[PDB]
């Protein structure tokens, strides 16, 4: 019941070891359209294929790629990467903005925004039959602006209609993650269908625990570390493994490796007493629940 | 010495009757990339061809199209319109933003922004040999923000290196047009190489005259009218014809006709005592000077 790029859909129970937040490529759509001389698609493709192959060599079965509007989602690029690797790849829909929406959205309703996400979930992405399996939204240093709130409310409509989960970008040093969770739950989204991202950027463990205690997954998803690993280990030590999702990604708005989790983070956890049942919770059971 | 889409360049003295600010098409790059189902390129092409043909039937020889980053500039679409009509079309470079730049520009210098404009002027647009003949920039209700100022300063660098003129979008109800003119002239741009646009939206004639008196062209370029025609006529009556540029465009950020000037504005002017020497000043001599 999870759509996959270039493949038939799969049951959530079969997702296996999952990297929940990794971008194959990211760019600003208007800059790439206007100044293509700044970009090399062939290098981007080779890098993405190599990274996915490296992840598969460490046992990754599924990658969730939350590149959406604002970060250059390209479903045809994603399909080429799948053809070259055989990875299960989950694409999403959504909008990443920090202040205002593009000019297109002037005088358009929240429902019209939600209809875009629902189109991608139910019909397909960018004129293909590859469907979106989650909604991605953001807020950062400017906080919850008028347009940021519109996108959050549209994500809630899409989740209520289609049941796909919601992944967020937040700024770990303000309350944007807590606000995203509150607005979405007030609109009727199940808290366990939300992943509040980019929380590994803060050592304020009480803030992180507050979000998890309210029922949502917490994205310790900036790996690339000790303070992050310390915070991660402390959160694990304190019993929060069933809310933790771990990734590297580095933010797609930035126009390190996808296996640094295997070379740095997981070893560090293991040598500090984290057993293999916790690793399986974080990388298999938590994504299965999120997508269930 | 003016580059033309799909043609050899022309001397500025041969530009003839010119429409200084008309968009063949406009859209938000990220929305079109992400949701192509919202758009019909074949309808857009038919509309653009018909509009250009209608303009040519009224004697227009050259159209300046200030669609740039933020409004969906597409040099290959423009070339198809030229092939279908034979119009002289001047394309530009630049960036239209009201608050912040796309994520690409985080931690990038003004010089790097200017290098993009200079690339389009000296090398070509979007991988073609069609070159940009002017720079287009904007500011609106948020005023001169940090990123808006960066783009203005980059435009000044591009003009100083290449001598192409600068067209602006401004908000007629604040001082953004006056501020654009001041910042550009402080950076060494000749005032007569600047067109401050969207001033037809205000009846504050003293503000408009202040900009013209400082040496820049004033864009009475929102046609589509009486109050605009009244303001235009009053400005003509007061001796400002040699600073007036007239167009319709309607702003490209809006994702009426290009001949409404011939069906409404020019007739109205003529029947109110405006002779044919003024019409020639506004539509032939002023563009020739601007591009000289
Ligand atoms: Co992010
Ligand atoms: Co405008
Ligand atoms: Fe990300
Ligand atoms: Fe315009």
């Amino acid at each position: 019941r999870i759509p996959l790029v270039g493949k038939d859909s799969i049951e959530s129970k079969d997702i296996g070891f999952t990297l929940i937040h990794e971008h194959l490529r990211g760019f600003s759509e208007a800059v790439r359209q206007q100044w293509p001389h700044l970009y090399n698609e062939d290098e981007e493709f080779r890098n993405a294929v190599n990274e996915v192959k490296r992840a598969m060599q460490f046992g990754v079965k599924t990658i969730v790629d939350p590149t959406v509007m604002g970060c250059g989602r390209d479903i045809r690029f994603m399909e080429k990467v799948v053809k070259a690797t055989g990875i299960n790849l989950v694409a999403g829909t959504g909008i990443i903005i920090f202040i205002d929406l593009p000019f297109y959205f002037l005088n358009r309703s929240i429902d019209e925004i939600a209809d875009l996400f629902i189109h991608d979930i139910k019909e397909g992405i960018q004129g293909t039959l590859n469907k979106a399996g989650f909604v991605k939204i953001a807020a950062d240093e400017p906080g919850i602006t008028k347009d940021v709130e519109k996108v959050i409310k549209a994500a809630a409509i899409a989740n209520k209609e289609t049941k796909v989960p919601i992944i967020t970008h937040s700024n770990a040093h303000n309350n944007t993650g807590l606000e995203q969770q509150r607005i979405l739950t007030e609109e009727g989204v199940d808290p366990g269908k939300i992943l509040i991202g980019h929380l590994g950027d803060t050592d304020n463990i009480d803030y992180i625990k507050k979000i998890a205690d309210k029922g949502s997954f917490i994205g310790l998803d900036r790996y690339g570390v000790d303070k992050r690993n310390e915070t991660t280990l402390r959160l694990i030590k304190d019993g929060y493994s069933d809310k933790i999702m771990i990734s590297h990604d580095y933010c797609c708005t930035i126009d390190w490796s996808i296996t640094l989790i295997f070379e740095d983070t997981i070893p560090f956890l293991k040598r500090n007493g984290v057993n293999e049942e916790v690793i399986a919770t974080i990388f298999k059971e938590n994504p299965k629940k999120f997508f269930s």
